[PDB]
């Protein structure tokens, strides 16, 4: 059950996090925790890890600027943190959040939570079905989100080396800063389209 | 002249271009030499740099991976320069060749011809200038040319910030490995696009 990795039941979860979040980040996260468990029974990881990993993913989105400011100090992260905005913070520093309303240790969920958005050049198989799980999720519609699909029914690393592509060429398209992190998961992975 | 600079005339240099380059590459390099005086004079650029270093820029598109290899070592270049190709390597290595050839030691035009494919997080005006004359001269014909030229018509800034936006895209979209160093100039002057 939940109750082996947090603090509360998955009821008192959802209930906490219908506070904390918009009706639609919620549905959202209900829909990376089916996700992720599809995922992690195809892929060889476990489901129950995948699914609470997919449920909390987002559970840190809209602290404020100030408060995720205050997380970077106290737990003395990387100061370059302070350079950037809630789209690398939510995960990268929400993990600390959620380890303070939670109670949550466990190594292995927190990374998955930890790089959700930007992934890492090492990505161990529950980080990928989170950061997949996020993308293609049943609630999500964007163009081309069924191509994600196919792919990440047959192929888990070459998922995320397309979820990525689309991303750095999403955020160049826009003209938007792109975390340094983030490129490198592009280049880690992206021999994996061919 | 370029005497000033290099160990032979303009005329001997176009003789020397003739072997090393096809005629599409040598017409793109004379297409650069004239496109850096123009933008060298709208931005206070030394226009005689600007020209010689638009000329040299793809000197060394030809060589093979084999020379590019063996010019790593002898110079005792970054080692993860291996792991890259042609793109990365005719300006960031091929200066190493301009300087053996042509006997070229100013330290701004070898600059400027090292980082015009990539660029930097921190670029001198002259480098500005070669990067952004690379992408516009009159002979390119890619759909946007005619933003690029109006946006250098007005700011170089702007110009480099559009041109690595537009690269980190493609790359993207195309599926290719992207030069770490490219993601710094994107970053650095991604801004300028507001
Ligand atoms: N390296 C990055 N730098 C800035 N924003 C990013 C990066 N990677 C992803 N994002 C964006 O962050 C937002 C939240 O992403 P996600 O956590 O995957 O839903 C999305 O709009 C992404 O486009
Ligand atoms: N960071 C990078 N990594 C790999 N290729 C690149 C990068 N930046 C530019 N290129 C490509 O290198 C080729 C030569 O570029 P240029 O020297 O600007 O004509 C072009 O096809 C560019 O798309
Ligand atoms: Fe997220
Ligand atoms: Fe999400
Ligand atoms: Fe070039
Ligand atoms: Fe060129």
């Amino acid at each position: 059950s939940y109750q082996d990795y947090i603090n509360c039941s998955r009821e008192a979860l959802l209930e906490k996090m219908a506070e904390l979040l918009p009706e639609k980040r919620l549905t959202h996260c209900l829909g990376v925790e089916r996700a992720a468990m599809e995922l992690a029974q195809r892929f060889g990881v476990d489901v129950e890890k995948a699914s609470l990993a997919g449920l909390l993913h987002d559970y840190a989105k809209k602290l404020s600027d100030q408060e995720f400011l205050v997380l970077i100090d106290r737990y003395q992260l990387d100061p370059d943190l302070k350079n950037w905005g809630n789209n690398v913070w939510h995960g990268m520093v929400g993990i600390y959040k959620i380890q303070e309303d939670l109670d949550l240790h466990d190594s292995e969920i927190l990374r998955a939570i930890e790089i959700h958005t930007v992934g890492a050049g090492q990505m161990t198989d529950l980080d990928k079905v989170i950061y997949v799980a996020d993308y293609i999720e049943h609630n999500r519609a964007f163009p081309g989100v069924d191509v994600a699909r196919e792919i990440a029914s047959l192929s888990l690393n070459k998922a995320v080396a397309y979820e990525t592509a689309r991303t750095v060429e999403y955020l160049a398209h826009q003209g938007f800063p792109i975390y340094p992190q983030t490129l490198e998961t592009y280049n880690a992975f992206v021999h994996y389209l061919k």
